[PDB]
């Protein structure tokens, strides 16, 4: 169906009119990247024109395809100048922040689709930028892109990083590969594209882009594309991968992917939007006891909070992460993995149990790395459940609101030292006692080697998680009922600060500006 994609623009540009201060969790695809991935060229590419500026993005830009553009913060303007549209960017940007700026691009040679860049990280500013993006991305029906240039490590890229702190598992997390041009054997990138590693669950598409050098010399997004096209069709290894990469595939599989899951997720947001509606008129209504309503909301969120994390969630995730990930980083971990045939006769010359003490002892520390990741990709799941509430909670919350996010998030650091402590602690008991009583000189002690490293491999495949759950996700569930209402009502800055939080009776009428773009939104729907 075309027309689910027009729908969610006239859904987006509501909620920028209303500013965006979240609420409804529209269905959409968040770029991601460092500033030298060249995700702007990525962009620039999709729409054929250069409007992009360049040689300092303050603001989310929604961008949305159907040449001319128009703005919503110039209603009804039909830019008719490529160059205006990329000068009126730069002027938004100035003149101000998580107020998006909406620019609809109507161009032919483009597909119908709808995309928001985000301001690039490099490598307290980029914090408030990294803290920006999460605001976008912690967001149960946003698809993330991750943009990263096949220069560099893809594994230790910050944008495949960031995407990790809201999705684990990359489940609703795309990977673009550009500048694969300046890509060698020596990376990463090569074995992520060709399918063989998959960190991304919706996969990778390829691509190359206007590079530095050449947009600075004006050649055209249509003679680049052509030239990309010329590229992977005459290159050595890349000629079998063309049906897969470049622009062109690129614009059909975000298009493809956006307009299937807009349609699998509409259902439950036009209940949601409802639901909203209703308790947002509410209150309207009350604006025209105080301890009553701070132990009401607080209790409720603390439900909210338990239950999702038993087993949108949570639970299940939790689960998966521990068995079809970690369990599958453990599972790939080899036995013999670095030690040589030369390390084993080399430990033999400084009883053969003696040399099999000194390798397995070793061997084991290598699963330390794997048993830390699993308790923060756990922790980064934890965080979002409080966004995940946070758009599911009634969107009348003062300062209360982010009071809440800010103990939620706080509290979450305290178990993170323990959890850690303990998680060092268990893989340590391994390498201090080494029992050969558990229930072709190289040869044999390779042999052994891998016998006891695949028994202490099935212990903190399944022990690690025990210890999350006792140190971090039971912890904190018991602990969110009692800590989290305690502080709310003792810094005695309440009420005054629950006061605070009442705005004086008067932003009632502004939640309005809210309540109404709910019934238009409605409107929108049916």
């Amino acid at each position: 169906m075309e027309r689910l994609i027009p729908i969610v623009n006239k859904l987006q540009d509501l909620f920028a009119e209303t500013g965006l201060d979240s609420p409804i969790d529209l269905p959409q695809i968040m770029v991601v990247g460092a500033q030298s991935s060249g995700k702007s060229s990525v962009l620039e590419n999709v729409v054929g024109e250069s409007i992009f500026p360049r040689g300092v993005t303050r603001r989310p830009i929604v961008v949305q395809l159907y040449a001319y553009a128009e703005f919503l913060h110039k209603p009804g303007v039909r830019f008719y100048n490529f160059d205006d549209v990329r000068a009126e960017i730069e002027r938004e940007t100035d003149r101000v922040s998580p107020k998006a700026i909406n620019l609809r691009v109507y161009s032919p040679h483009v597909v119908n689709l709808t995309v928001v860049d985000l301001p690039g990280l490099t490598k307290d500013i980029e914090r408030l930028i990294r803290a920006m993006v999460l605001s976008y991305i912690e967001r149960p029906n946003a698809i993330i892109l991750a943009v990263h240039p096949a220069t560099m490590d893809l594994a230790t890229s910050d944008a495949l990083q960031i995407a990790r702190q809201a999705d684990p598992e990359g489940r609703r997390t795309l990977g673009v590969i550009t500048k694969l041009d300046l890509m060698d054997k020596g990376t990463d990138a090569m074995e992520m594209l060709t399918g063989k590693v998959i960190p991304l669950k919706l996969g990778y598409i390829g691509v190359i882009c206007r590079g530095p050098a050449d947009l600075r010399a004006g050649k055209s997004i249509q003679q680049a594309r052509e030239d990309e096209i010329r590229f992977f069709r005459s290159h050595p290894v890349y000629r079998r991968l063309l049906p897969q990469l470049g622009t062109n595939t690129l614009a059909r599989t975000l298009s493809t992917l956006l307009m299937k899951h807009i349609r699998d997720t509409l259902p439950s947001i036009r209940q949601k939007m409802s639901q909203q509606l209703a308790e947002w008129r509410k209150e309207l209504q009350t604006l025209g006891d105080l301890g009553g309503a701070l132990l009401n909301v607080i209790n409720r969120y603390s439900s909210e909070f338990a239950k999702s994390l038993e087993g949108l969630y949570g639970g299940a995730r939790i689960n998966y992460i521990f068995n079809d990930i970690y369990a599958k980083e453990l599972q790939s971990m080899n036995a013999f993995e670095g030690l040589t045939r030369e390390d084993i006769r080399t430990a033999i010359r400084n009883v053969p149990e003696l040399a099999f003490e000194l390798l397995v002892k070793k061997q084991i520390t290598h699963f330390v790395p794997p048993a830390y990741s699993c308790v923060d990709l756990v922790y980064d799941e934890l965080v979002r459940l409080a966004l995940n509430c946070e758009t599911e909670l009634l969107q009348r919350y003062e300062n209360l609101r982010s009071e809440i996010l800010a103990c939620a998030q706080n509290l979450l650091r305290e178990l993170k030292q323990p959890c850690l402590e303990m998680v060092q602690n268990l893989i340590a008991m391994e390498t201090s006692y080494i029992s050969v009583n558990h229930k072709d000189d190289i040869e044999l002690i390779q042999t052994l080697l891998a016998s006891y490293f695949d028994v202490v491999r099935v212990n903190m495949m399944d022990m690690v998680p025990k210890a999350i759950m006792s140190f971090l996700v039971l912890r904190a569930r018991d602990r969110m009922q009692s800590r989290l209402v305690a502080d709310l009502y003792k810094p005695e800055r309440m009420s005054e600060l629950l006061n605070e939080s009442s705005d004086v009776a008067e932003r009632r009428a502004t939640a309005k500006r809210m309540v109404d773009l709910l019934q238009r939104g409605m409107a929108v729907i049916n």
